[PDB]
């Protein structure tokens, strides 16, 4: 449960990176006092990815 | 690419419901976001939408 | 309850694209069914529905 | 992918079972030829449930 909104933070931040939004996400880590590791990847980064595979399931129906 | 604008509407939305009230004020700026926006109840639908993706995927 | 009878219409769908119209007819039956049908393409939504469900779940 | 296809099968078949429509459900697995281990849940089983799952977040968009 908190595991997951941990997780939300981590990928939300990841996401302002790559969209060019980068005093977005540097804001976004002060405002909720994240003490933990980041761990990036590649452009557009795993939150776009998932929401497109749910975006184009939910565009089929 | 209507998926993207989706997806940066519903993050906004996020930002305000955890408390990353400025974060979502530069967000808008930052991607020259000129649409109209309207939102629900806290927590938000990116909350509601993860909390079932991330328990398909577990992992780490 | 209006999503059980979305999930019959779908299975009922995928019996005739995997070649069990036998099966997808009694079903119909089965279930006292009477309401309309439309269908789309092979192999169906529930096999799209599916796809990126399962690869979500993995196990086995 | 054809390990996908086969579950697929086997979850559709326990729905039928589960959902009162056991004459479809044996015929189904004739149709198909199905020659392979069959291991049952509890109803509505596995395909409901995770179809309710979607639903649930189909209708809240």
């Amino acid at each position: 449960d908190a595991q997951a909104r941990e997780k939300l933070a981590l990928y939300v931040y990841e996401y302002l990176l790559h969209v060019g939004a980068q005093k977005a996400a540097q804001t976004f880590l002060s405002e909720i006092r994240w003490e933990k590791n980041i761990t990036l990847g590649e452009p557009p980064g795993f939150l776009h990815t998932w929401w497109c595979v749910f975006w184009d399931l939910y565009c089929a129906a």
